């Protein structure tokens, strides 16, 4: 039942929507398994439209490049949810990653890079990043 152009309009909208979201943080980072959390596209649609409408099921797909930022990305998971724990990966190294919005067959623009060590095989790490308030000095 191919037609041609349906409502380009929302392709447009689609285009920038999941292409506005924010790169996604590592934390829990364990051997190979980290946690992955990441937010939603913001819409700019300016509340023209109503709020319980944009959808939620954006897919959002995981990019890393165990070489580099400036080389081959290749895909590890990818859903919908918001939170996902990544696998397959290699212990004591250090690689960035992003997640990419893709909506109606409309592959949008990935968010920025997101750089994130991981531990080696055996327990060496100490204790993990996570801040407990701030601190004097």
């Amino acid at each position: 039942g191919s037609s041609g152009s349906s409502g380009d309009e929302e392709t447009k909208a689609f285009e920038a929507l999941l292409s506005n979201i924010v790169k996604p943080v590592a934390s829990d980072i364990q051997a190979r398994t980290v946690v992955l959390t990441w937010s939603p596209p913001s819409s700019l649609i300016n509340g023209e439209t109503d709020e319980s409408s944009v959808p939620e099921l954006y897919g959002y797909e995981v990019l890393i490049s165990s070489t580099g930022k400036d080389g081959k990305y290749k895909s590890v998971y990818v859903g919908e949810e918001t939170n996902i724990t990544l696998n397959d990966l290699k212990p004591a190294m250090d690689y960035h990653a992003k997640v990419q919005a893709e909506y109606n067959s409309i592959k949008g623009t990935p968010s920025e890079a997101e750089i994130f060590t991981t531990l080696s095989c055996e327990p060496d790490i100490p204790n993990p990043p996570r801040i407990s308030g701030p601190s004097s000095g």
